[PDB]
């Protein structure tokens, strides 16, 4: 039916032409399935994350993600995390898995 999702990535400032995002875009686009991506900072991801459903965090970080995490904790909200494997290889296909599947699992705490 009517159906969609949403997932957030925090690393960049909402910039034009990313590599996960090419990467997620092309298997979502390819696979034909309704949902949405979009890259930004932990400022307006607050003012975000009252919309989107997941939330992913992006690998080094000293205070970032610190705060994001300790801020998650008590939200009680679905994050995954992106291993610095992952991410240096910009694996689409297992961004795109990785944020449905917290979604549906629906954890907290």
């Amino acid at each position: 039916g009517p159906g969609s999702m949403n997932i957030l990535l925090v690393c960049g400032a909402g910039m034009s032409t990313s590599m996960l995002v090419q990467r997620i875009e092309k298997y979502a686009k390819s696979k034909n399935i309704n949902a949405t991506i979009e890259a930004i900072a932990e400022t307006r991801l607050s003012e975000v994350v009252d919309r989107f459903d997941v939330v992913l965090l992006a690998p080094q970080s000293r205070f970032n993600k610190k705060r994001l995490e300790e801020i998650t904790k008590p939200k009680g909200i679905p994050i995954e995390i992106i291993n610095t494997i992952d991410y240096g290889t910009m694996n689409g296909e297992k961004v795109l898995q990785l944020a449905i599947n917290a979604f549906n699992n629906k954890s907290s705490v």
